[PDB]
């Protein structure tokens, strides 16, 4: 009938026992092991002491932000005295104001009051541009003038800022820009690169996050526009543009809610009370008020009502603080004095009233509106206003801080976003700059409560990675660190992309903002984790958890030890991940220039021929090699410097170098001795070994040009899920690729390698083995079927009509079968191949599966979901019988003991017909989690406590209506 359970608990006991004994006597796991404690007293064994390296790195955070502060506050003390000393010119004797503008021509071979200046650019690594240190550039938008009167008065007293852009970079030479705002619209950064290279410039210093955050507090905004039929046509347009851009420039400490009213007012989309301005919470505000409508009869005293409750509803997170309301209309003639006079009183809410398209309706009610509750009236006329007359209100918002005195001047660094000027990830600290002249003798306060503009020093994240070292620990520990808001500032899963917002409709301004969520939720730990590391505390928290793998198909369940502790001083808390097997690490011995020699004469380029191809990860050793993405050229510069100079003299990194050369002394002598023996063998195709310490051996001369790893070892994905690992693993290869198949490669099977010097233990290498294929499908036809069994067949042959045999990994993927359809598609997910198998199997609790949604994701029409599969019952009977499609075909899995493998035996499929619906674990298009569910149930945010709102002082004679 079917093979009976102990004829499978023999067949895959004997391909168990062929298959482990192959890679355990082949790739030599043992004699590793012995080669490393036998060559002991060239190392010493050090601890990761994680309650030690947090703080060390924390401190290192520490300094760099306050060096990077120190030099914003005096800036900012520089440009408010020079300012105060200015003298208010209307005149210019056309060459009376120097400045380079960066954004002419090099060569014009050739204005009102300026005269420019053409300036040397040699070249600078460290910002990839090319740059000059001479003086510092102007950036004036192309909408402004650069010959007005405020422009050169401007250029008159920022020209004083030079000098401390230079003293500043010669006390730290590691600042990349130190940029100033203008509340007039130009920028002046010190390093002088022309601007950017359809060429049309959009740059407006003053929308910039950096800027919109130093310039005043986080806001609780509530648009009210005004639908109506008479703002049907383009004014509606108008309003929806505007409506736009105004929430382009709201942050994520600001919380924001649309609201719409004809004749009786109701929410825009499904957001009710209010929400925070996420990047997805802002495109749903977007998209509802770009699907609006126009009708009715206007009435004020419903939507002014019904924007007063909602500004009052403390059920839900807020910023608490700058309740102000924007009146979005044409115009009309009522006023509403009772609504105003019921809901604001004490005048707490702020009201912008905007006159928004070309008409002749009555504009004295709005303005009077603005004027009464504290507020500005703008107008928008057409579309080239919109920016403009959308930008001004933080003018307005930050009167009160200017008020508060020297209180209000404190380094507040903004999200992770990309540089402007093609530098990658940075985060800008932003320091305000007050308006001073007459503060010595009390004569002036009139224009005294406007900002001149808001300073800015940008750090790159390359600095902070360079602060907290990853080479003393495994592949699979790091650090992150994450602000307030539960955004990371580091991660491993962190890249320069904008993060998705939605599914990409057919036919670079936004900030980076990754939750620390978007690793690997788990309900458990990581929430309360991450919810005491917002709150600022320090802990360690040990647990059992998931891990998705580098290559996104696999998942391990390991133990890490999370451990945290605040950045003193800032916002930001750091975290240090180490599993339990990364305690210890191995610190290389000084040695003698002796060793020197032949652990280098072992990867010479002429050399790797009877020690295989040698490969060398790309770490930084000395300040003089470069890294390079070949690498030959790799192979060959550290080749010449460690010939041409010792390792750690020279101002480079001694233990990194050490330890390469350890590796490579142990890994030449590994291969040459054991590997070297049998130069062939029947079922290997390459011998490969990876240890920590950037090195790969791959034996074979041929298969070396197979090797498409990572030359990195801290990236390898195979290396990082066999460390997690307590016995053999294999590896699935890519189907449908255009590298070479599992046909010419091999099936890759690794082991880690395990020392236990003295008690401890450590795991500093992984070997394995590439397993051909055609001797796997020659050996595994032939184990399996009894010869004089029944004329029908028991067990699979090379081409069975009926009975399929099947052998799969602990992530869904094929590896080989009976059939040579079957077996074509190697590497391939058996969902598939074989959809209700593989359904039933999930049902029947084989692969569990649970997803992921990535954010940093590109479509070819974006966030994309993905599913990975493993195991989740330890056991080994697994029997069941489908029922698929009224034609039951009874299955056997039985799972390979050392390996981690299954071997799952069906009936047929072709025999059988049942539904398809095919089970895919590839990632798919989708938009992410539902923002109105999302905003129901918000996660956990500690906002900023300090906020200027209101002040006594403030004057209210500048209300917009008077003056014009
Ligand atoms: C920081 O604050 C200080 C003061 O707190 C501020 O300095 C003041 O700047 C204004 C210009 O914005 C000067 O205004 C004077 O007023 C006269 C009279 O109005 C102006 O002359 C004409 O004014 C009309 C409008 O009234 C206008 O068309 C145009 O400005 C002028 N027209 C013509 C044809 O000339 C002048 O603008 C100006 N007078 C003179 C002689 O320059 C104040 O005098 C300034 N006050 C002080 C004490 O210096 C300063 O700008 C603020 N910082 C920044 C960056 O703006
Ligand atoms: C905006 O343009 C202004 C006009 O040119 C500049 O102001 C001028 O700078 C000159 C220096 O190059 C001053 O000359 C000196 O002033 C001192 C005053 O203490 C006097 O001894 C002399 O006039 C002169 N001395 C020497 C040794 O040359 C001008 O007085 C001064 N003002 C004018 C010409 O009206 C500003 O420098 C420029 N803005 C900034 C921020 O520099
Ligand atoms: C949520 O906000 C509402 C008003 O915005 C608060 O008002 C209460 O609403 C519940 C709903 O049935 C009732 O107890 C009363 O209608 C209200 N109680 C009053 C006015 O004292 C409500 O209290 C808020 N939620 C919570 C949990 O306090
Ligand atoms: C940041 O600074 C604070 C001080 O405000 C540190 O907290 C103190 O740490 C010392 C030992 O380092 C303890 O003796 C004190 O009891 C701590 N004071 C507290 C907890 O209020 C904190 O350790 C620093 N953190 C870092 C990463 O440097
Ligand atoms: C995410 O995947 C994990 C991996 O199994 C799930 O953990 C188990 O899920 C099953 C049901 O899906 C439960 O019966 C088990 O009790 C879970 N194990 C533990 C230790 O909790 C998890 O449920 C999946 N879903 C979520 C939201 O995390
Ligand atoms: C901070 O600045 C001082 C001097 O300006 C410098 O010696 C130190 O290395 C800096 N710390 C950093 C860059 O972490
Ligand atoms: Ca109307």
């Amino acid at each position: 009938p079917f093979p009976s359970a102990v004829t499978i608990k023999s067949w895959v006991d004997k391909m168990q026992e062929d298959l482990v004994t192959l890679a355990k006597t082949a790739s030599g796991v043992n004699q590793l092991v012995d080669i490393y404690e036998k060559y002991q007293d060239l190392y010493t064994v050090e601890p990761n002491n994680a309650r030690q390296l947090v703080e060390i790195a924390a401190r290192d955070i520490e300094k760099l932000l306050s060096n990077r502060s120190k030099a914003l506050v005096r800036l900012a003390l520089e440009a408010e005295k020079v300012q105060a000393a200015h003298q208010w010119r209307e005149d210019f004797a056309s060459n009376e104001v120097v400045y380079y503008n960066a954004k002419d021509d090099l060569d014009p071979e050739k204005e009102p009051g300026s005269q420019r200046i053409k300036p040397v650019f040699i070249e600078d690594a460290n910002f990839g541009r090319q740059i000059s240190y001479q003086h510092a550039a102007v950036h004036i938008p192309t909408d402004i003038y650069e010959g007005s009167t405020i422009v050169l008065n401007e250029l008159n007293w920022t020209s004083a800022l030079d000098e401390v852009f230079k003293k500043n970079r010669e006390e730290d030479p590691s600042l990349l820009w130190q940029v100033f705002g203008s509340a007039t619209g130009l920028a002046r950064y010190y390093p002088a690169s022309p601007w950017v290279d359809n060429k049309i410039d959009l740059y407006d210093v003053r929308r910039r996050p950096w800027y919109i955050q130093g310039a005043a507090s986080p806001k609780d905004m509530l648009i009210l526009v005004d639908v109506s039929g008479s703002v049907s046509g383009l004014t509606l347009k108008l309003i929806r543009t505007s409506v736009s851009e105004m929430l382009e420039t709201l942050s994520d400490d600001d919380f924001v809610n649309v609201a719409s009213f004809n004749s009786n007012a109701q929410d825009v989309s499904c957001f009710q009370h209010l929400v925070q301005a996420n990047v997805r919470n802002k495109k749903v505000l977007k998209d509802a008020v770009n699907n609006i409508t126009a009708k009715g009869i206007t009435d004020y005293k419903k939507g002014f009502s019904f924007a007063f409750e909602q500004l009052l509803n403390y059920n839900v997170s807020r910023a608490n603080c700058n309740k102000i309301i924007m009146l979005f209309t044409d115009g009309g003639e009522e006023r509403a004095q009772e609504i105003f006079n019921k809901y604001n009183k004490d005048k707490k809410v702020r009201v912008f009233t905007f006159s928004v398209g070309q008409h002749n309706y009555d504009r004295g009610p709005i303005q009077w509106m603005a004027c009464e509750n504290k507020g500005y009236y703008y107008e928008i006329p057409s579309i080239g206003a919109i920016r403009i007359n959308t930008q001004e209100y933080l003018d307005v918002l930050g009167r009160p801080m200017v008020l508060a005195g020297d209180k209000a001047k404190q380094v507040q660094w903004t999200n992770v976003y990309l540089d402007a000027l093609e530098l990658g990830l940075v985060i800008t600290g932003t320091l305000p700059v007050f308006n001073i002249t007459g503060q010595f003798e009390n004569k002036t306060n009139l224009k005294n409560q406007l900002i001149l503009g808001v300073m800015g020093v940008d750090v790159s994240l390359e600095d902070i990675k360079r602060l907290t070292p990853r080479f003393t620990l495994c592949p699979n520990g790091y650090y992150f660190a994450i602000d307030p808001n539960g955004y990371v500032l580091l991660h491993p899963n962190l890249q320069p992309k904008p993060i998705g917002v939605g599914i990409p409709t057919i036919n670079s301004q936004e900030p980076v903002t990754l939750d620390f969520l978007d690793a690997e939720l788990e309900n458990d730990i990581k929430v309360e984790i991450r919810n005491k590391m917002i709150d600022g505390e320090s802990g360690e928290k040990t647990f059992r958890t998931l891990v998705k793998s580098q290559d996104e198909r696999y998942i391990d369940k390991g133990n890490r030890t999370y451990t945290w502790t605040p950045v003193n001083g800032t916002d930001y808390s750091l975290a240090l991940v180490l599993p339990t097997y990364s305690f210890y690490y191995i610190k290389a011995k000084l040695e003698e220039t002796i060793t020197q020699a032949r652990y280098s004469e072992t990867l010479k380029p002429d050399n790797f021929e009877e020690s295989g191809y040698t490969f060398i990860a790309p770490r930084d050793y000395c300040n003089d090699l470069k890294i390079s993405d070949n690498n030959t050229e790799f192979l060959l510069n550290f080749n010449e410097f460690i010939d041409r100079k010792t390792p750690n003299n020279p101002s480079c990194n001694a233990d990194l170098i050490n330890r390469v050369l350890l590796d490579a002394g142990f890994t030449n002598e590994l291969v040459q001795n054991y590997w070297s023996k049998q130069k062939n063998i029947k079922g290997v195709k390459a011998r490969f070994v990876v240890t920590d310490g950037g090195i790969t051996r791959v034996y074979p001369k041929e298969a070396g040009e197979n090797w498409q790893e990572n030359p990195e070892t801290y990236e390898d994905s195979f290396y990082k899920r066999s460390l997690d690992n307590d016995n053999y693993v294999f590896t699935a290869p890519y189907f449908n690729k255009s590298g070479p198949g599992a046909y010419e490669s091999g099936i890759m099977v690794s082991k880690a390698v395990e020392i236990y010097i003295q008690g401890k233990l450590l795991k500093p290498a992984v070997v394995g083995i590439k397993i051909d294929v055609n001797s796997w499908i020659e050996n595994f036809t032939k184990t399996s079927i009894r010869d004089p069994c029944a004329g029908p067949v028991c067990d699979c042959k090379r081409n069975s009509d009926v009975m399929d045999c099947v052998i799969l990994d602990d992530g869904g993927f094929l590896l080989m079968a009976n059939h040579d359809d079957y077996t074509n598609q190697i590497g391939r997910f058996f969902g598939e191949i074989d959809p209700s198998l593989m359904r039933h199997l999930v049902n029947i609790s084989v692969y569990a599966f649970n997803k992921s949604y990535d954010y940093q994701s590109v479509c070819e029409p974006c966030i994309t979901e993905q599913t990975q599969y493993f195991f989740d019952n330890d056991s080994k009977s697994f029997s069941g019988v489908l029922d698929c499609g009224n034609c039951s075909r009874i299955f056997h899995g039985e799972k390979l003991m050392n390996t981690n493998l299954i071997f799952i035996m069906v009936e047929s499929k072709g025999t059988c017909p049942c539904d398809t619906r095919l089970l895919i674990q590839a990632e798919q298009t989708s938009d992410g989690p539902n923002p109105c569910d999302m905003v129901k149930q918000p996660r956990y945010r500690k906002g900023p406590d300090v906020c200027f709102d209101n002040n006594v002082l403030e004057d209210y004679t500048d209300c917009g209506g008077v003056s014009g």
